[PDB]
This record gives C-alpha cells, structure tokens and sequence, in this order.
C-alpha cells in the first residue's frame, strides 16, 4: 500500500540507509507491495529459518533424526548463544537446536545445525535446488553478520527469501509434519519482538524470524495475518545505518505498523 511505501522511504531518510521490502499473498505468491525487492541485503539470523528448513528436508528424507544428540565443546560457543551455553556437558538434540536457533536466535545452535547439513555450501545447494537462485550462505556465526560494504557473502534479496519462505511454509516441499514444526518454531513466544510482534494486535497470527548484524544490518521475515491464520509474507531488511539500535528498530516497526493499519 502507498502508505507503507512512504514509511519505507521515511525509514531510509531517518536511518541514512537502504531498506528493502516485499509483501506477498501467502496462498498465491502474488507481490502486493515492494521496494528495492531485488537488491541485496545481509540475511543475518533470518537465515536460521532456511537452515532449519534444510534440516527438516533431511529428516523427511530419512537422512537426519530430530532426536539425534549433538555433543559439542566450549570452543564451539560463540557470542549470543543463550541455550547452547547451558548444554556443554549434556548436548542437545537436533530438535532442541532448531528450537534454540529460531526462537532464541542461538548462534552456536545454528553453527551446529550447519555442521549437521555439511556447512554453508550445503545450505546454499539446498536453496538452489528448491529454485532460489539468489540467496547464499558463505560463513557461519558470527562472521556472517559483518555487513561489509560491497560484500555479496551471506546475502539474499527480499524477493528471493520471501519466495523461499513461502516454499518452506506452504505446499509440499516439506512434509506436513515438518512444515508444521517449522511454523511452530517460528510462532513460539520470544523474549522481545520489537519489529512486528510488540504492536501486533492480539489474535493475529505471526510466524517470524528477526535478524541483526553489524554495520546497521537489521531485518525480519514473517508470515502473518488476522484471525489466527497467516495470509501474507513480509520481508524487511536494512543495512548501512549508523543510527542507534533503538532508532533502527523503531523505523522498521513503523513499516510493520503501517502494513497492519492498511491491510
Ligand atoms: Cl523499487
Ligand atoms: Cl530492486
Ligand atoms: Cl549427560
Ligand atoms: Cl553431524
Ligand atoms: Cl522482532
Ligand atoms: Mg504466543
């Protein structure tokens, strides 16, 4: 809607950075609104949904078990690992790692899951196989968050990842059980959801994953809608801003508020 576009523009002005935006009809994939949809942005932790999609595809294929226990060490622990730092001695199952990666954005959990699939290149190969020609993962956490100027590593486009999310959450790419488990991880309550959840009316559905990185990188992917059911996918990314984190968050949140207001 034009009111959302204007909020996107305001965010670019206030933040001193580009903002990419797309909104798809969930059922049809029709593009309802877009701004810089084919430009590249760091995915940051939004990739963790794609990662868990790849893990679930392996589960469906009999190549992984959700119950398999993953044992790791102190030196595997990286920054922002609130769940995995509590399981050095006992390990975590694949299921537990996906829950942590998505609901808690746990960085080490994502690295361990990357190991289970064979790494960034294997995630990228899965994405190419499902028809995403743009998204690429090159590095693990935390380096994938760097957001360096003119660096194509660890990027997507709003249009690419929106389509990929739709493929994961709808249709038959994943079995019903895996699709529902991915959904459920994304729906689960989170500690703080400034970008879309904080202002979202009660009773609306949202399955989301946010991301934050260096050099102003911030964004979110989500399926959401009224009456308990998702009906749209939205993707919002920005990178380059040196405004405060609070200002970045507020500008993105205002885009979301407008999408909801003018739904
Ligand atoms: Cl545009
Ligand atoms: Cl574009
Ligand atoms: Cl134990
Ligand atoms: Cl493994
Ligand atoms: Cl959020
Ligand atoms: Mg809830």
């Amino acid at each position: 809607h034009p009111e959302t576009l204007v909020k996107v523009k305001d965010a670019e002005d206030q933040l001193g950075a580009r903002v990419g935006y797309i909104e798809l009809d969930l059922n049809s994939g029709k593009i309802l609104e877009s701004f810089r949809p084919e430009e590249r942005f760091p995915m940051m932790s939004t990739f963790k949904v794609l990662l868990c999609g790849a893990v679930l595809s392996r589960v469906d294929a009999g190549q992984e078990q959700l119950g398999r226990r993953i044992h790791y060490s102190q030196n595997d622990l990286v920054e922002y690992s609130p769940v995995t730092e509590k399981h050095l001695t006992d390990g975590m199952t694949v299921r537990e790692l996906c829950s942590a990666a998505i609901t808690m954005s746990d960085n080490t959990a994502a690295n361990l899951l990357l190991t289970t699939i064979g790494g960034p290149k294997e995630l990228t190969d899965f994405l190419r196989q499902i028809g995403d020609k743009e998204t690429r993962l090159d590095r693990i956490e935390p380096d994938l968050n760097e957001g360096k100027l003119g660096d194509l590593r660890d990027t997507t486009t709003p249009k690419a990842i929106a389509s990929t999310l739709r493929k994961l959450l709808t249709g038959e790419l994943l079995t019903l059980a895996s699709r529902q488990q991915l959904i459920d991880w994304m729906e689960a309550d989170k500690v703080a959801g400034p970008l879309l959840r904080s202002a979202l009316p009660a009773g609306w559905f949202i399955a989301d994953k946010s991301g934050a990185g260096e050099r102003g990188s911030r964004g979110i992917i989500a399926a959401l809608g009224p009456d308990g059911k998702p009906s749209r996918i939205v993707v919002i990314y920005t990178t380059g801003s040196q405004a405060t984190m609070d200002e970045r968050n507020r500008q993105i949140a205002e885009i979301g508020a407008s999408l909801i207001k003018h739904w």
